[PDB]
């Protein structure tokens, strides 16, 4: 575990993160994908043999030694904002299992179904809440990444509200 385990948040390419471990944004079927899931190919292509899961799952592949977290979040334009809720929030679920699983005191993790999932709406505040919920009870580093300026500035103020 971290000596005092943190929520922090950058905004840079996941790629380039700085801890023990990183959660792909991925596909059901282990494709290259685009956004998060394509830069996450090019950095660790051996990760995707075998990664294809389902929906709401996790799917750990090692690249190396470094431990690539498959999380399939629903994409908003197919499932009923209901449904997608649910599956979302157990997608971070499965990331907490397999972070606690890996014994890592730091994982580098993406807002799910937020891009392309995200059914052409702003889910920053949902996709943050169920996060929160996962992780809350494991004692890794947690470290967001986003691209969008405004979006840090409303992850940091979140995180910092908890104190
Ligand atoms: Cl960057
Ligand atoms: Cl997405
Ligand atoms: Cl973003």
């Amino acid at each position: 575990g971290a000596m005092a385990p943190s929520y922090r948040v950058k905004r840079m390419d996941i790629a380039k993160n700085d801890e023990e471990c990183v959660v792909n944004a991925a596909n059901p079927r282990g494709l290259p994908g685009d956004g998060v899931c394509k830069a996450v190919y090019k950095k660790w292509p051996e990760s995707f043999k075998n990664s294809a899961t389902p929906v709401g799952t996790a799917k750990t592949v090692m690249c190396g030694t470094y431990p690539v977290i498959h999380a399939v979040g629903p994409n908003f334009s197919n499932y009923t904002e209901s449904e997608g809720d649910r599956e979302l929030a157990a997608a971070y679920r499965e990331v907490a299992k397999e972070v606690t699983r890996l014994g890592v005191n730091s994982v580098a993790i993406p807002l799910l179904s937020t891009g392309v999932y995200s059914g052409g709406k702003d889910r920053l505040t949902q996709s943050l809440n169920h996060l929160f919920t996962a992780m809350d009870s494991t004692d890794a580093d947690v470290v967001i990444y986003c691209r969008d300026k405004e979006w840090e500035k409303k992850i940091s103020e979140a995180i910092q509200m908890r104190t």
